[PDB]
């Protein structure tokens, strides 16, 4: 089945366990030593990339044009590995996208593929208190752990998890124009 295979290639390349203060984060690698992680995560001067203590030479949150923040951070990694450049799987627009997956890593006994039903572009939410824009929703309940997993279809890498309530799950949205 090829999205399932798309899925379980996609943590086998591009995902890693980003550990921080915080606890263990599933860290998304986008292209050369890029990998985004949710704001959340709060990383430091270094992070464990794996288990690895590496530095980061910049962090960047991502915020909309009316200052409200986008729940990513981008990373630029000291490391000699390359991640493969998986920015052509990124949409470029806000959109709504039917029976969507969950690649999980991070806080797993192994990677793991979660079917999250459809997903709708929800507008902004409360999160923990916080104003959060561009979240991608869908029924499922995501648990404590899931933070970081990537939202995905075949030939789509939709978002990052960042949110829950039992009931629904959050994924801030991946544009291309963030990576670039
Ligand atoms: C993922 C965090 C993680 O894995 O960290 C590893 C150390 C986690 C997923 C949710 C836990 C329960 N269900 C989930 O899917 N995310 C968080 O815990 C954030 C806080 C929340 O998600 C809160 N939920 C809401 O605020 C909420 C709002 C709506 C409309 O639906 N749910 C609950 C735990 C109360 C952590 C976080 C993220 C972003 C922030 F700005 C602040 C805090």
């Amino acid at each position: 089945g090829p999205e399932e295979e798309f899925g379980m290639s996609l943590i086998k390349h591009n995902s890693c366990v980003i550990t921080t203060e915080n606890g263990k984060f599933t860290g998304l690698g986008v292209y050369d030593r890029f990998v985004v992680v949710p704001t959340h995560a709060d990383p430091g001067k270094e992070i464990q990339v794996d288990g690895i203590t590496t530095k980061v030479i910049d962090s960047y949150d991502l915020y909309n044009k009316n200052g409200i923040k986008l729940e990513i951070t981008v990373l630029k990694l000291d490391r000699n590995e390359k991640f493969r450049d998986i920015r052509r799987y990124i949409p470029n627009n806000e959109d709504d996208y039917p029976n969507c997956n969950l690649a999980l890593l991070a806080n797993q006994p192994e990677p793991t593929i979660i079917n999250v039903g459809d997903v709708v572009s929800y507008g902004n939410i409360l999160l923990s208190g916080n104003q959060t824009a561009r979240m991608l929703k869908y029924s499922y309940p995501t648990k404590s752990g899931y933070c970081g997993g990537v939202l995905y279809k075949i030939g789509q890498v939709l978002g990052i998890h960042v949110g829950g309530n039992g009931r629904d799950g959050f994924s801030a949205m991946l544009l291309r124009s963030y990576f670039t």
